[PDB]
C-alpha cells in the first residue's frame, strides 16, 4: 500500500545516493611514481615490493647498474576501497645489503599524510610487514610535504630524496657514494 | 490496485538494481599477460594452455626457440561472470620434458591471491585440471607478490620468476641453464 | 482507471526489460578468424563455406596457392539471436580432393564449447549440411581447448592446428605433406 | 480525470515503444557491393541499374574496358523502410549484347535470401522489372550461400562469381572468354 | 484539478511527439552535386541557377572552358520543412545560346522522383520559374533511374547524363559536340 | 494543493518548451562571406563596416591593393536572438571615392530574402544608416538568388557579382575597370 | 502533505530553472584580444594592465621594442557573473612618457558597447580606475563598431586602431611616429 | 504515509542539489605556474616548497643554474574544497642565503587577491607557516594586480616580477644582480 510504496521510494533514495558514493569513491586516485637513481658504486638486484596498501601493475626492474635509474609506480586498488598506496621496496645491493625504500599515500588526508624513508639493512632481507612497520613508524621517515631532505644511509652511502604531498605522489631519490 | 503498482514499482527498482550489479560486475577486469623467457639452450614446441577459468583470445605460439621470448595473455570469460583467469600452459622441450607455467588472477580477491609456479616435468604431458591441481596446490606455488623468485627447476635449469599483485597481473619468467 | 494505469506500468517495465535484454544479446560476439597455412604443394581452389549459423561479410579466398595462407573470417547473425558461427570450409585441391575445415563458436558456452576438425575427402565435395554434421559428430573434431592438436590427413597430408577457447575465436591450421 | 490519465500514459508508452521499434528499423543494414572484371576481350558501356528495392549514391561506371573491373554498390532505402536492395545491372558489349547481373539483398531472411544471377542478352536491352524477374524466377539464380558458381555465359563467354549470405553482401563476378 | 493535470500532461506527450517529429523532419537530407563536363568546343559563362526548392550554399563557377568540369551542389532548405532541392542551372555559352539543365530531388519520394533535363535555348535566357517548368513538364525530363541517357541538343551539341535514384543525387553530365 | 500542483507541473512544462525554443532560436546560423576582387586599378582603404545586423569576429583587411582581394566575414548576434547580418562595407578608394557593398542575410526567410548591393560614392563616406538604406531601397539592390549580376559602378569602373540565396551566404564581387 | 509536496515540487522546478540560468550566464563568453604594433621609434615597457572588469590569464610582455607587435589577451571572470572584460593597458615609452589603452567588453550590449581608446600621458602613470575613467567617459574613446579610426596622439605620435563590435573582440592598434 | 513520501522526495531533491552543490565546487580550478629566472651570479639549491593551501603534483627543480629558468607549478587540493593554492618556495643560494617566493591564488575571491613577494633571507631557512606569515603579512606582498613590480631584493640582487589576477594564476620572476 502507501508504506511498501514509500519503503520502495526510499530504497531507489538509497540506491541513487549508494551509486553516487561508490562512484566518488572509485573515482578517487592515489598513485606513487618512483625514480631512484643510483650513484653508489654498486649493481643493484631487486628482491621485492610489499604492498602495505594498494598494488602495481608493472614488473619490478630486476636490475639496476650504477649510473642508471629504477623507475616504478603503483596505485591503490581498484574499485571504491578507501585504501592509499604504501609499500616498502626492497633491492639487493651488490655488497650484500639491501636497500629499502618506504612510500606511504594515504587514502584519507584528514588523519594521514605522505611519508618516506630510505635506509640501508645489513645483509639481504625482502620487504615485509615488519620492515615497512620499522621505515614507518621507527625510522624517522621523511614527510612527503614538497621538500628535499638527505640523510647519510652508512656504508658510504647517502641519500637525497624529494616526495610532493598531493595523491598523485613522486618520490625521486637519489642514492650516491658518500 | 495500490498493490500492483507498488510491486511494480519494486520491481524496476530490482531491475535497476540488478542493472547496476550487472554492469560492475562485467567492467570487473581480470587479465594476465605471461613472458616467458627461453635461455635453456632448447627449442620449445607449445603443448596446450589449459584455462581453469578464464580464456584466451590470442594463439599460443607454437615455437619459441632458445634466446627468443614466449608472449601470451589470457583474461576472464566475458561478461557478468564472477571467475578470473586461471591456467596452466604447457610446453614441450626438446630434451623430451615439459615445461609447465602456472598462473592464477582470482576474480574475488578477499579469499584469493594472484599465485604462480614453474615446473619441469619428465616426458611429454600436456597441461589439465591435474597439472594445475598439482601445481596450485602442492608444488609450493609463488605468491605473486611483486617479487622476484628463483627455483632450480632440475635438468640443467632453474627459474626466475615475478608475478604482481594486482589484477591487471603480468608473469615475466626467465628459464636458463642451471 | 487504476487497473489501467497498474497494466500500462507494468508494460513500460517490460518493455524496459525487454529493451535491455535484446540489447544485451545483440552486444555478444561470436566471430571466427581461419588462417590456413598451404605447405600440401598442390593448389587450393575454393569451393563453398557452408554456414550452419552465422555468415561472413567477406569473399572467401578464390586460390592459395603452395606456400600461402588462406585467410577467413565469419562471425554470428546481426541482431539479438541466440545463434554463433559453425560452419565447414571446402576447398578444392589439385590432386582432385577436398579439403573441409570445420568450425563451431557456439553462442551459448553453458551447453557447447568451440570445435573444430579437418579432413581430406575423395573428389570435390562442397561443403553442406551433411559435410558438417560428418565434421562435428562422426570425424572426430578437436577441441576448441588453446591446445595444438595434429593428425595426419593421409593423401601424403597431415594437419597440425589451433584453436582458442573465447567467443572470439581464432583457427589456425597448417596443412603440410606428411 | 483517470481514464483520461490513463489514456496519455499509454499513449506516452505506445509513443516510446514506436521510437524504439523505429530506430531498429532504420538501423538495419542491407548494403551490396558488386565487382564484376572484364576478361571477355571487349569494352562495356554503361545501360543503366534497375533497381527493384534499394537505391545507390554513386554513378555507374560508363566504360569497363577489357581487363578492368567495374565497381559499384548500392544500399537499402533510407529510413525505417522493410525493404533491401534488388536490382539488375545491364552493360552494353562491344559485340552488341547486354551483360545483365542480378543481385538481391533482402530486408527479410527469414522468408528471402541472397540471390545473384549473371546472363548474356541478344541486343541491346536495358535493366527493368521484366529482366528483373526472368534473372530471379527464370534463368536459375545462383544463391549467396558463401559459395563459388561458374556459369557458361554463352557467346563465348563464362561467368564465375561469389556473393556471401550477409546483409552487408559483396558479390564479386569475374566474366571471362570462355 | 485533475483536468488540468490531465491537459498539462497530454500537452506534454504532445511536446514530446512533436520534438520527435521535427527532430526526425530535419534529419532528412536531399542533396544534389551536378558535375558537368564540357567537350562543346565553347567556353561557358554562368547565367544564374534557379532554385523552384532548396539552395546553395556555394558559388557557381562563372567560366567553364572547354574541356573542363563544371562542380555544383545543392541541398533542401536547412530545418524541418518538407521541401526538396529542384532547380534549373544557366550557363551562357560562346556561341550566344544558353545552356539549361534542370535537376529534382524531391522531399517525398512516394509521389515524386528524381528528374533531370538537359536543354540549349536559342539566345541568352536566365534560369527562371518558367524555364524550370518547361524543363520538367513538356521538354521530357530523363528520370533520375540510375540510368545513362543521351539525347541530341542540336547546334552541334549532345548530351550523355546519369542520375541516381537516391537523395543524395549525382547528376554527371557530358556536353560534347555531336 | 491539487491547484498548486497542476501550476506547477505547468510551470515546468513551459520551461522545458522554452528551453527546446531557445535551443532551436540559438542553433540558426545567419552568416557572410564576403569576398571582393580589387581590378579597379586603385589600392583600398578600409574605412568601416556599419552592421544593421549582427556583427563581425576578425578585423577588416586596412588595405586592399590592386589585384588582390578583400576577405571578410560576418554572422548574426549570438544568443538565440531573430536577427540575421545585414551591413554595409566602406572602403576608400585612391582617387578619393568610397566602394560601398551592402550584404543582407536576413533571419526570417518567410518574408525576406538575400540582398546584395555594389556602389560608388563621390568623396570619403563612412557606412552607416542611412547608406544603408540608399543601398537597400533606392539603389536597386540584387538579391542574393544564385546568380551572377552585372552593373556598371561609373567613375570607370564596373562590377560583376554573384550570392546565394543560402543563410550561409558567400557574397563575390570583382570590381573592376570599366 | 499535500503543501510540503507542491512545495518540494516548486522548489525542484526552481532548482531546475536556476541550473539553466546559470549555466546559461556562465557559456556567455566576453574576450578581448589586443594588438599593438610600436612604429613610433622607441621602446616600449609594460606597466600594468588594470582590470576594471575581468582578467587576464597571461603575462603582460615586458618589453615591445620597436617594430615589434604587443600581444595580449582577456576575457571576463570565469563563472555566471554577469560582467565582462574592462580596463586600461599602460606602457612605459622610452622618451619617459605613457602609452594608455582602454579596452571594453561589456556583458549587457542592450545598454553597453564594445569601447577602445589610446592616449599618451606624460610622465610615467600605472593605469588604475583614474585612467580608466579619463579613457571611458573624457579622453572621447571610439565606438567598437568596426571600424577604423585615427587620432593624433601628440609627442610625434599618432594612433589608427580597429575594434570589432562582437563579444569575441580584437582591438588591432598601429602606433607610429606623427 | 504521505508525511514519509514528503520526506523522501525533499531528501532526493536535497541530495540532487548536494550533488550539483559538489560537482560546481569541484570544478573549480586554481593553479599556479611560477618561472623565476635567475641571473642573480649563483646557483639556486631547491629546499622545499610549503603549502598553506593546496599541493603540487611534479618535483621541485633540485638546482636552478645562473642563466636558467625555475618551472613549478601547483594547483588547490582535488575535489570540492573551497581552498586554493598558497604557498613559499624557498631555494638556497650559493652565497649562504635563501630566496623565498610567496605566492597565494585563494579560492574565494570576494574576501581575497592574488598575492605574491620575493625575499632574500640571511642563511639557510626552509619554507614553513612562519616563513609564509612573514611575506604575506608584514613584508609588503605585491598584489597579483597584472602589473609588474621591481624591488630591491639586497645582497646585490634586485627582482622584477609579475602576476595576474585570474584563478589559473602565472608568476614570472627575474632576480637579477642589483
Ligand atoms: C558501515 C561500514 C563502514 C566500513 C568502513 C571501512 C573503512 C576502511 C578504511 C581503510 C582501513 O581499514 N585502513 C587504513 C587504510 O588507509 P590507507 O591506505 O591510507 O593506509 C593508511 C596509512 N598507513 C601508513 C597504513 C597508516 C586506514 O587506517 C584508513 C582509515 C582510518 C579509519
Ligand atoms: C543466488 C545466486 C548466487 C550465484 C553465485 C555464483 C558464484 C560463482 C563464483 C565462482 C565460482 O564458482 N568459483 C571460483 C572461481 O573464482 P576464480 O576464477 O577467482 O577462481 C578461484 C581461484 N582458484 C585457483 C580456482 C582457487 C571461486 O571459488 C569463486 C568464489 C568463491 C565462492
Ligand atoms: C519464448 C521464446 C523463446 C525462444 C528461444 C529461441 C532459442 C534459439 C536458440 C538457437 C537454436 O535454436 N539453436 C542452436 C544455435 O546455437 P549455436 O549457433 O551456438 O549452435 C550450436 C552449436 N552446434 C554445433 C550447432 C551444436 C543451439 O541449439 C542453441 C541453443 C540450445 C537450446
Ligand atoms: C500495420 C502496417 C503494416 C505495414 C507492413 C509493410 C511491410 C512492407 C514489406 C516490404 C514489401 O512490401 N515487400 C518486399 C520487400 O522486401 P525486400 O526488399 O527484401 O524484397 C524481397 C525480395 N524479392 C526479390 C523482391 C522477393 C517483401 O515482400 C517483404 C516482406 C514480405 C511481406
Ligand atoms: C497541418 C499543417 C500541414 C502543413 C503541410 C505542409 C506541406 C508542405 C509540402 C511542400 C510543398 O508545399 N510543396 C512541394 C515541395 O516538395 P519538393 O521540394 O519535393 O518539390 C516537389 C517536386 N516538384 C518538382 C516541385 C514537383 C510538394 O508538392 C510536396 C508535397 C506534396 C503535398
Ligand atoms: C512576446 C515577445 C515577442 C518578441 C518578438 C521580437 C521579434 C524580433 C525580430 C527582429 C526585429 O525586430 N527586426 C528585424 C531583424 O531581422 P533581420 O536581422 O533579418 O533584418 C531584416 C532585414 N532588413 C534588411 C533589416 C529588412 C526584422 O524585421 C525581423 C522580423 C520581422 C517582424
Ligand atoms: C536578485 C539579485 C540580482 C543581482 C544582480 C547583479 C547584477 C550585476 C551586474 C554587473 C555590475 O554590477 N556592473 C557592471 C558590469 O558590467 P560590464 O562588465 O559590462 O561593465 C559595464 C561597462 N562599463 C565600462 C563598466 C560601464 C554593469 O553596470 C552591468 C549591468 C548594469 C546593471
Ligand atoms: C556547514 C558547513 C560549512 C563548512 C564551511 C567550510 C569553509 C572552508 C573555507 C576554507 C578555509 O577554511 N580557509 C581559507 C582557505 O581559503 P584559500 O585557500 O583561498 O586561503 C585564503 C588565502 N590566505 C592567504 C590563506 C588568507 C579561507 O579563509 C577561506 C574562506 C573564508 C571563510
Ligand atoms: C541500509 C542497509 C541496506 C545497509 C547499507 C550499508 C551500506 C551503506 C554499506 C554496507 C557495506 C559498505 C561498504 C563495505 C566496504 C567498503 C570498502 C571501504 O574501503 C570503503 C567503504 C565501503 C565501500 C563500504 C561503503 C558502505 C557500505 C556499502
Ligand atoms: C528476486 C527474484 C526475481 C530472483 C532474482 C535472482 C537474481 C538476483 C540472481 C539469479 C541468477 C543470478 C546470477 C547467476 C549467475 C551469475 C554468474 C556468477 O559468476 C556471478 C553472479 C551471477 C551474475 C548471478 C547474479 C544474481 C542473479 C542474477
Ligand atoms: C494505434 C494507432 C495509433 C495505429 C498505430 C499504427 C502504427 C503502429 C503503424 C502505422 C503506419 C506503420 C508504418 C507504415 C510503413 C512502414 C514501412 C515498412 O517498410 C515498415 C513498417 C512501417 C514503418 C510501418 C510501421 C508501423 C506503423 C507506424
Ligand atoms: C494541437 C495544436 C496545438 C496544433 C498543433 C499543430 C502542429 C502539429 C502543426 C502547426 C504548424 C505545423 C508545421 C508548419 C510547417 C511545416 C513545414 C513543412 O514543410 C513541414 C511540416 C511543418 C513543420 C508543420 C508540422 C506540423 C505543425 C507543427
Ligand atoms: C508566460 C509568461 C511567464 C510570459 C512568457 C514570455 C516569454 C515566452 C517571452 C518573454 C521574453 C521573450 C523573448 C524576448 C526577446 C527575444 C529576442 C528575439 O530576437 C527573439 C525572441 C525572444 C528570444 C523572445 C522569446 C519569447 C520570450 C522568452
Ligand atoms: C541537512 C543535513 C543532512 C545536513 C547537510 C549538511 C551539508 C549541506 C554539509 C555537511 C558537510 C558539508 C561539507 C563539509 C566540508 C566542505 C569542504 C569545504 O572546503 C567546502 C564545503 C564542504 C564541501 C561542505 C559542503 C556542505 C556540507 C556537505
Amino acid at each position: 500500500a502507501d508504506v511498501a510504496g514509500a519503503v520502495i521510494d526510499g530504497a531507489g533514495l538509497g540506491f541513487d545516493v549508494l551509486k553516487t558514493v561508490l562512484e566518488a569513491l572509485g573515482n578517487v586516485k592515489r598513485k606513487i611514481a618512483v625514480g631512484i637513481d643510483n650513484e653508489s658504486g654498486k649493481t643493484w638486484t631487486a628482491m621485492n615490493t610489499y604492498f602495505r596498501s594498494g598494488t602495481s601493475d608493472i614488473v619490478l626492474p630486476h636490475k639496476v647498474a650504477h649510473g642508471k635509474a629504477l623507475l616504478y609506480n603503483g596505485q591503490k586498488n581498484r574499485g571504491p576501497v578507501a585504501t592509499g598506496v604504501v609499500g616498502v621496496i626492497a633491492y639487493s645491493m651488490s655488497d650484500g645489503n639491501t636497500l629499502a625504500v618506504l612510500f606511504s599515500v594515504p587514502y584519507d588526508y584528514n588523519w594521514y599524510s605522505n611519508w618516506w624513508n630510505v635506509r640501508v639493512y645489513k645483509g639481504q632481507k625482502r620487504a615485509d610487514q615488519r620492515m615497512y612497520e620499522e621505515l614507518y613508524y621507527h625510522r624517522s621517515p621523511f614527510r612527503g610535504d614538497n621538500g628535499w631532505h638527505s640523510r647519510g644511509l652508512g656504508y658510504g652511502l647517502k641519500s637525497r630524496g624529494f616526495m610532493n604531498s598531493s595523491g598523485h605522489a613522486i618520490l625521486e631519490i637519489h642514492v650516491t657514494k658518500a
